[PDB]
C-alpha cells in the first residue's frame, strides 16, 4: 500500500543509508551531517519522509538476523535531541531483536515473542482502529499488537544499534 524512503535529515549521523533510500545500517564513524532539529542527535533511529494521520496503511520491512534492530511507528513529537528512552511513554511502539530474542518494546518490561526466525516482517498501521501490528510474511501470522490512541502524524520507525544487522524497506 505505502512506497516509503528513509528520511536523511532524520537519522543519526552514524547511520548509513543505501543508494535508494531503502536500506540501513550502522557505521562506526558519524557523518559530517547538519544537526537539523528532526535529525536524532543520539539514539541510532530514523523516520520515513512519510507520516501517517488517518486511514490504514502497511509495508514491510526485511530484517537482519543479528541483534540490534527495532522498528515499527513513532508519533511526530518522539524527542529527537538528547538520550531518550525506547518506550511506548516516549512515543515509540516497536518490535526488537536483542540478545537473540524477538521483543515486542512494552513498558517497563518488554515482552518476549516465541515466532521463530523472522526475515520479513509487515506492519499495518490503523489509525481508525488505533493500532499496529506485525506479520510475519511467510504465512501472515499475527506476531504482536500495540493498541494506541494516535492523535497526531505517525512515522514509521527504524533503529540500528550495531554493525553487525540492518533493516530494509522491502
Ligand atoms: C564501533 O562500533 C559501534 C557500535 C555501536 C555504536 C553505537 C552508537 C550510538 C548508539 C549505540 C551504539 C547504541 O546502542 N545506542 C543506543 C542508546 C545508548 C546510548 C548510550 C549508551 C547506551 C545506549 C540506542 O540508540 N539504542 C536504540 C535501541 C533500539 C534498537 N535499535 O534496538 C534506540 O534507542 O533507538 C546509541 C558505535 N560504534
Amino acid at each position: 500500500k505505502v512506497e516509503l524512503t528513509l528520511d536523511p535529515d532524520t537519522a543519526n549521523p552514524r547511520l548509513i543509508l543505501s543508494l535508494d533510500l531503502k536500506g540501513v545500517r550502522l557505521g562506526e564513524r558519524a557523518q559530517d551531517l547538519p544537526n537539523h532539529p528532526c535529525r536524532f542527535d543520539t539514539n541510532t533511529r530514523v523516520l520515513a519522509s512519510c507520516g501517517f494521520s488517518s486511514g490504514r496503511h502497511h509495508w514491510e520491512v526485511e530484517v537482519g538476523s543479528k541483534d540490534g534492530w527495532a522498528f515499527g511507528v513513532a508519533r511526530e513529537s518522539v524527542r529527537r535531541k538528547g538520550l531518550t528512552p525506547f518506550t511506548p511513554e516516549e512515543g515509540v511502539w516497536a518490535l526488537q531483536l536483542n540478545g537473540g530474542q524477538y521483543w515486542a518494546v512494552t513498558s517497563p518490561e518488554r515482552s518476549p515473542l516465541s515466532c521463530g526466525h523472522l526475515s520479513r516482517v509487515r506492519v499495518a498501521l490503523d489509525l481508525e482502529v488505533g493500532a499496529v501490528s506485525f506479520y510475519a510474511v511467510e504465512d501472515m501470522r499475527h506476531l504482536y499488537t500495540f493498541r494506541v490512541n494516535f492523535q497526531e502524524r505517525v512515522f514509521p520507525l527504524f533503529s540500528v544499534c550495531s554493525t553487525g544487522t540492518y533493516l530494509r524497506i522491502w
